């Protein structure tokens, strides 16, 4: 698995809060990061995973938690989704565009067949480590309060090491 | 990941109810299943994500879904744990030794320097396919109410294909 | 090189006209086709290639030649920016979706360190030879007269062997 | 493709205004350049498309662009078919003669089983770049004005970066 | 065969005496070692062969000889064996733990298709050197008396090199 | 290790009472075999160990199980040792001559940098599945009553499976 | 050296006074052929090599000799030059042109660094073999007359094998 | 084509009119060098090839023009043949003895199925350059006239470079 | 070593009492042969180990032993060399020409540096066996006397095979 | 082939006269060498070629010439040999034992399918180039005065270059 190792490298465009603006893992240096892969944008389906997130993103930036989620449509993508979808227009974290797939890749998480990643999240600590990893197929959603309860949990045991039991 | 692929063929020996039984794939087939993974009997840690899922069996059961939870001790091990602790005393389904590794690392999930499993739970359906993934470190809890959840999305959808909010 | 070779076998998915159909060689076989690769969907550019094509389209249909519009975007996409932008609205070709990209790298069309495919025509024939190819980088436009024209020219040599 | 990429170094013969000369990728350097390959010299093909591309040259000089056509033949057989043809008889720009294939084949334009360059045209910027290219079946038909704007289009995106639509 | 060849380096937990400690090496060094593999901690057979040798384990004590049994259990296995019975109870030296079966391997000892190492005892001496090597099928059982009659003739052999018997 | 592995082919010859005979692992089908490894004839070291099992010869006999004693000299300096050494001069059972080191290879029991055979002792049962290994260094001798004990407990256990504790 | 080997299949264009024509090996077969090589059309190099061997062209022929210039230019370029030349217009033969350059290295006769052929020449028997080769560079000549000798000699040996001295 | 290429570094004994001597590519430099190959010694086959490049020796010399026959034979097989041969005896020149091949090969020149040279007869400048190679069959002659002319405009060449049209 | 193995396939020309024939494994096929190698043909070299195997071919026939002498030299070298030597004259069996190397190669006895083979002689029986090999530096000497004791013992062992020793 | 080919290092044990020594090739650096290998220790054939060697023996020390026989046996069934048979008794030289058979294999002189050495003998100059070899199937015996002879005739060569 990859639990326990730590990120790769990577640069990206991304669609945050009406600009673009290029992310590498320098921007997760020191800080606590949630990477939200899904499939596609502009699907059929509501977006209700990535506006739970959105509506917790206040309470988990109060907690250092940078947000990016992630999928193989570019930034131009993102941004006509984000000016034409109410749930999409609620995100204020960063919205990465991955079309060359190297960050789904460096995850391992790539539906080869399709180029689309699957839906995973994956929780990294400050020195980039992950510590939490949750994938689902379609239809059985994400819990964006399950996730911050792990993120909490996880940050807990990053202060309090030896969880005596 | 492994999301969307067929479990892999295994034949190990467990420990269910005072008796040591040997389980393959062949026994979750047509059935649904959950394979909880954790690294070590008789640990000083919280039995707390086992025990939760054996009170929460009851359930699982009512919905047709099989439990069996898996570490690289073997089920000689896992019998002495069963009539040792009251919180291990509790369950009632299979606990699956994995002494070679291999029903671990099938699902990839090894810790190669410790020789334990990693904390991490899987959703299998009836024809196999895992549904669901979960794999945390240590210290921070797999909550068995997400996964019946969970389990009840990945049934809700395979009965009922394409009926999620429209855009 | 390319030309006057075949085309690759490929699926993809594409949306046309309102719907999203499945795309293969197969539906190539016996027909002319002009595969037109541009780099995104939703970009600043003037979306003016791809409209302009689409205006010619009518008496593309009328030689018997199909357009198939690709880029690495989804046919999600597709839709979604056909609804959203005017010029685009009046494509009623297929416009692929090449996510997985296979079909811009059978056309040795790709960046690879973007994940996008070049500005790249190509004109295929009934039997699956590519006649003619056009690439150009960002900024330069692609001509649909020329197009047409070379079009008609390679449906004349087909008809009239050497001249 | 071969779009984008930097051209790569070569040299050879050519045939221009009556002299012979040498060409390498030294007098392409901030220049723009097209390199017009072709088929065969003396070939029934009417010359259409070489003596066009003298009809736009005078312009294409005005605006810093070189031109230099391509064959497999000799930069000899250039100045027989210079001298024989009123249409190539038009033709001021260097006449390449690419025997060893060479060139042709750095710009992957080989017929392997001809011995013969496609008709292809390539676009090269002042810093080497292909920032066009155009290659088309026998009897197809390279259009000398669309290179012109295309050469025009080209000129003025390297001047005005990043013009958004308006 | 291993024999006359130097240990490779480990790093493994053990239990001794109610405690968890580190063993590697360096703790060999300087003395004379027996390392005792079995399969499996908890298992049904006759734990006659861990407890013979902690009978012994006087003497060999005695002639500065260390033991150490391994197995592909955990140490936190071995604490709760060696709680729970009798025999076990008796074993005063370091219960070493082998998951990742690295100790195991480095003697050459592990039944692969089992992850279960086999039953083979080793002597090491003071450099380090493998000096003698058993390993027997189950049933056969190993005498902790024949051992102690080879560790002495090692011993004996060490100090007065060349006193044998002349053809 | 060759624990619950099943011996190799081979085909050496031997020294067996007066007269050279050619041994195989045909031979030793059906039957309890020993093969007992030693580094060369002629040393000056008493061969107490090849006596003791001479000693117990006709009792292993009687178990059913066959000796072949082992070296990389050939079968002639076996016979030379036989007729020259009392204590040689006891032994009854069949004495291998290995030059070629394939039957001391076969057993991963050569010194390669000698060309030797190491101490080490097999006990291989009717089916050719090694029950028992014994290896030692110079100086330790291997006790022949002990071997009785392994190979009579081995018979033992062939015979009733499942030896409940 | 390629003497006494076969010649290779080959299929070219070639320009035969007038017309356009397919040369290949079967145009060979059973008649004595001979190759000439020369680097390039339109040189400012006097084609006396070309010129003088059409002038013995009719003898030639007469002993059942056909003969095949060739030069890595087009049969097109051959054609041209055969009308703007006097002493090229004199050549009767058949002129292959060798862009591909396979004829030429079936040969061996390549300047890879110039992609044209050296010059040189070659007589073939009946049965495809090569019976004498010549090669010089540019400005030693080639002779007429001895390349005649050498058929005629050749032809000899061919009805009266080896005349032992 | 070996023409216009350089000659390859060699070291042979050879048998120059009454005693032996070694030739090295050094004896070549700065030097007009003719390499007469031939594929047999005492052969049935009149020497007229051999014998008659001898008659020319004279006219040679002046010219600045070393000889060297070859053959696979060895020289002390060579001064036997100048002693018993007329024909033979008239020679003047180095007769280089090549056993080992490399100076056939450096040639190109083997027939590797006899392991004798083939009838090949190479010019080389002072700079080392062949300038005329010729192979023929047995039976098709090497003209003695021929090479002295090719030598005679070779040399022409030199001193006065490319002589336009 | 060679020892003990089949000699390999061969095929070469050969000089023998004054006509040239053609010598293959086909010839040593039921026979007892001796293949005596040397040098060079003409050398200042005392033919004395040649001329002294002559002196024993009578008998060595008489017992069914073939004789060839190779040298890298041609058939065509050793009929010159057996007209210009009394010594080399005496030879009656066949004279085998190597240029290829061949033969000598298969017999693993050329000096790479020479193109010559080393001084080396092969006793081979009726199946293609070499019996016995000597190989010698220049100057050192091949005694033909105890060539042919070998040779007795050879045939007299495989005849007599297991001769214990009384 | 290895005849005028130096011969390699190696490192055995032997039995000479009494004792056991090791020799190694540097004890033959400067010196005149025979190797003179066999099969097997003890076996039924004649020891007279071992034998003959013994009675050449003394002569050859005369001429700086030093002497080592060698088997795959070791130097303890040499040792035995030695003491039980009235023809090796004679044996004053170094018998070399060589169980590796690395000694054997240097001189490319092993049967392989035996593990033993064939029936050969090298003779090696102070230089360390084997100037004579000879080889014989068994039955087939290796004359000791031929031997004496050749050797002879090397050190004339060597004293004495062409002639």
């Amino acid at each position: 698995s990859l639990i326990n190792t730590k990120i790769k490298p990577f640069k990206n465009q991304a669609f945050k809060n009406g600009e673009f603006i290029e992310v590498t893992e320098k921007d997760t240096e020191g800080r606590w990061s949630v990477f939200f892969f899904y499939p596609a944008d502009f699907t059929f389906v509501c977006p209700t995973e990535l506006g739970d997130v959105a509506d917790h993103y206040e309470e988990l930036q109060k907690l250092g938690v940078d947000v990016y989620s992630v999928s193989t449509d570019t930034h131009f993508d993102h941004k006509a989704w984000h000016s034409s979808s109410e749930t999409i227009a609620k995100i204020k974290y960063a919205m990465i565009g991955d079309p060359t797939g190297a960050l789904t890749r460096n995850f391992d998480n790539m539906r080869e067949d399709e180029g689309l990643a699957d839906r995973a999240t994956f929780v990294v600590d400050p020195q980039g480590i992950i510590q939490a990893i949750e994938v689902t197929a379609e239809g059985i959603g994400r819990d964006a309060s399950d996730l911050l309860r792990k993120i909490k949990a996880a940050q807990y045991v990053a202060a309090h090491p030896g969880e005596v039991c």
